[PDB]
C-alpha cells in the first residue's frame, strides 16, 4: 500500500519517526513487505473540517487487493489511533480514503504490476 | 463531501474567509450538513495548465453519492464561479475531478460508514 | 490528462523547464494537444518509500481515455525515464496510479467534458 495524510497541525507536532511507525503498522496490517509500502505526511495544510479549523486530518490508502468492509474498519481503527496518539487529531475530523487498485492501473520501475 | 483545490495563485490571494464559503456553499449544493463537509484549500503550488504559468487549479470533490451528471454540471459551475470571483482564476484553467464514493471504503471515527 | 508528481526531492532541484518538458512528452504520448494538458509538481515532501528517504515519487495520471494495460506499461517507462533524468530519482522508487475517468466526471470552464 502507499497512504497519505494531509493535515493542518504544524510540522513540529509531527512526531521524528512517525513515517517509520507507519510503514511498519501498514506492513503488519496487509502483510505486504515494507519494502514496497510508501508513505506521505503533509503538515502545515489550510483546511476546514465542518466549518473549522481545530486539527483535522484527510487521508488516503491505495492497495493493490487487501481492501473490503470489515478490512477497511480495521485500517480505520488503526490509522485513526496513529493520528490520535501522534498527532492528537480527534478521529471525528478524519476520513480516510481506501481506493482498490487494478494492478494494471499501478505503474512501478518502468512497467506496471500487471 | 470533501473538496480539495490545488492553485498557483499565492496564499495572500486566497481571501478571509473562503474556506468557510467554500463549506457554506457546498453543504447547500449537496444538502449534507456543513458539519461533515471538508475543504483543502492549498496555495503557491507549481502547476502549469496547456503550458502556461498563469492562474490555475486543479480540484476534486469526493461524496458518497449526490454524484452525476446534472449534479457535476451544477457543482461546477458553482465551484469555477468561486474561483473565479474569489482567487481570479479563469474557469478554462480549472478541472475538477469528481468521486463517487462507496460508503465502505471512507473511513471516519475509528470506522467506516459502511 | 493531467499529472500530478509528490516527491521529496528538494524544490532547487526540479529544474524550472521540467513542467513545460512533461507537458510537450505527455502531449506526445497521449496524441492530445498541450494546451488540454496540466501538470503539478509538489517537492520538498516527508516521505518514505521502503522505510527509506532516499529520493522517492508519488505520482497521478488522469486521463479521459487513453487509459490500459498497454498504455500504462508505456506511460511507465516515458514517466520514469523524466523523473530519473531530471529529477534525479530511481525508477524502482516511484509510483504511478493510472485513472481513466468518465467525462461526466471531469469538471471545466464551469462544465463538465460530458
Ligand atoms: C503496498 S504493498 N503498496 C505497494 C503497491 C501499490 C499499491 C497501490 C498503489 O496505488 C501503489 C502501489
Ligand atoms: C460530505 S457530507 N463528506 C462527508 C462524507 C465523505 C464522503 C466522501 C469522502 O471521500 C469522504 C467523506
Ligand atoms: C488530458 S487531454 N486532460 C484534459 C482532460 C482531463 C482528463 C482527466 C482529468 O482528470 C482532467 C482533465
Ligand atoms: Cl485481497
Ligand atoms: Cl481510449
Amino acid at each position: 500500500p502507499m497512504f497519505i495524510v494531509n493535515t493542518n497541525v504544524p510540522r513540529a507536532s509531527v512526531p521524528d519517526g512517525f513515517l517509520s511507525e507507519l510503514t511498519q503498522q501498514l506492513a503488519q496490517a496487509t502483510g505486504k513487505p515494507p519494502q514496497y509500502i510508501a508513505v506521505h505526511v503533509v503538515p502545515d495544510q489550510l483546511m476546514a473540517f465542518g466549518g473549522s479549523s481545530e486539527p483535522c486530518a484527510l487521508c488516503s490508502l491505495h492497495s493493490i487487493g487487501k481492501i473490503g468492509g470489515a478490512q477497511n474498519r480495521s485500517y480505520s481503527k488503526l490509522l485513526c489511533g496513529l493520528l490520535a496518539e501522534r498527532l492528537r487529531i480527534s478521529p471525528d475530523r478524519v476520513y480516510i480514503n481506501y481506493y482498490d487498485m487494478n494492478a494494471a492501473n499501478v505503474g512501478w520501475n518502468n512497467s506496471t504490476f500487471a
